[PDB]
């Protein structure tokens, strides 16, 4: 579980997004796995713009925040899993690490802020959705 809190926007993985969520929907992409939804109070996250492939992410299943290199974001076959069918899921950087369901909404941090959320995993990798392309939530 988790979410980035930015200005008056919530983003989550679209797969764990509640009825709240829905009703106050501003963007959805489902190859993407990411929803975002209005907020009523300000935020504090800041997201990163840059290219950065160097980051921490917090991973929930071992309580612990892991130093990675990750790929650019990419076209990426994942798998089937309870919430998708097998699919190429789109904005989505690689690393070496470990992940669980459980473990999404997990934020991948760089220097210069917020880069994205754990969307997927298995095999040893960890895939995040990438957010630093989504201009819109600075304004
Ligand atoms: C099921 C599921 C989760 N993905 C749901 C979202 C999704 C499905 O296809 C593309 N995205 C998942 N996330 N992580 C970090 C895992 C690690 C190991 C095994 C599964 C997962
Ligand atoms: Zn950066």
């Amino acid at each position: 579980s988790g979410a980035i809190y930015v200005g008056n926007y919530r983003v989550v993985n679209r797969h764990l997004a509640t009825h709240n969520d829905w009703a106050n929907l501003v963007w959805e992409d489902s190859s993407r796995d990411l929803l975002v939804s209005s907020t009523t109070a300000q935020g504090c996250d800041t997201i990163a713009r840059c290219d950065c492939q160097t980051g921490v992410y917090y991973c929930s299943s071992r309580r612990k925040h892991y130093p990675v290199s990750f790929s650019k974001p990419s076209l990426i076959f994942v798998e089937a899993s309870e919430y998708y069918p097998a699919r190429y899921q789109s904005h989505l950087m690689l690393a070496v690490g470990h992940s669980e369901p459980g473990d999404c909404g997990g934020i991948l941090r760089c220097q210069h802020g917020v880069v994205g959320i754990v969307s997927t995993g298995g095999n040893g990798l960890v895939g995040f959705a990438d957010v630093r392309d989504l201009l819109w939530l600075d304004e």
